[PDB]
């Protein structure tokens, strides 16, 4: 399938070259997979989600996304126009308040929630969790992400926006999850993207158009935007049967575009997420 005039990041993940604007992908499109977006919520009524999004948990007075961040990330995972995996099921877990903040204890509870809640959902092709959040190093946050991964969920986490080594941030520094850095439309490391040995992969993160609250759209930047590209890619590849939750991060790294990014520091992988779809 071909989506013309797609956001640059979608075109990038199906291309061996920057500078194109059509997204190519197998029509299965993540059907039968599920992606949990652990964030500020999801505006499930947005027409771009086509009824495939729902809120499953909140730790606050509402499950509504009063911020936009979670709706944007969910849109990159799976919206009809802005999403990688256009037929996946999206489940929102609101661990972040409407200012975008959340206590680590609530974030941990949300991760353990997903590990159990997947047993209440129909995801025959597999389960992914996208975590566009983080703070300073915490062994307990890392351990919660490790448990979620161990339970059979492909966990993708943002590397962070500190232009620093991700070793000092959590859950970015957890070895067993997929830590995602950000790139721009010219295949440069995004100026804010963290780096370091713990990164597994880069995805599009600068000037990413997606859904926003109020039935709207907007373009924003961050490793929070790169993470859902990778989460959606994992769901898409799992639906195709090319990988599993336990090995999807390594498979994405194996099949990535290699050595094409600039300003990647010595000791950080030079790998850009790529679906290897051949029309």
């Amino acid at each position: 399938a071909a989506q013309t005039n797609a956001p640059w990041g979608l075109a990038r993940i199906s291309s061996t070259s920057p500078g194109t604007s059509t997204y190519y992908y197998d029509e299965s499109a993540g059907q039968g997979s599920c992606v949990y977006v652990i964030d500020t919520g999801i505006e499930a009524s947005h027409p771009e989600f086509e009824g495939r999004a729902q809120m499953v948990k909140t730790y606050y007075y509402s499950s509504r996304d009063g911020n936009g961040h979670g709706t944007h990330c969910a849109g990159t995972v799976g919206s009809r126009t802005y999403g990688v995996a256009k037929k996946t099921q999206l489940f929102g877990v609101k661990v972040l308040d409407d200012n975008g903040s959340g206590q680590y204890s609530t974030i941990i509870a949300g991760m353990d929630f997903v590990a159990s809640d997947k047993n209440n959902r129909n995801c025959p092709k597999g389960v992914v969790a996208s975590l566009s959040l983080g703070g300073g190093y915490s062994s307990s946050v890392n351990s919660a992400a490790a448990r979620l991964q161990s339970s059979g969920v492909m966990v993708a986490v943002a590397a962070g926006n500190n232009n620093a080594d991700a070793r000092n941030y959590s859950p970015a520094s957890e070895p067993s999850v997929c830590t995602v850095g950000a790139s721009d439309r010219y295949d440069r490391r995004s100026s804010f993207s963290n780096y370091g040995s713990v990164l597994d992969i880069f995805g599009p993160g600068t000037d990413i158009l997606s859904t926003w609250i109020g039935g709207s759209t907007r373009s924003i930047s961050g490793t929070s935007m790169a993470t859902p590209h990778v989460a959606g890619l994992a769901a898409y590849l799992m639906t195709l049967g090319k990988t599993t939750a336990a090995s999807a991060c390594r498979y994405i790294a194996d099949t990535a575009n290699k050595g094409d990014l600039s300003n990647i520091p010595f000791g950080t992988v030079n790998l850009l997420a790529y679906n290897n779809y051949q029309a």
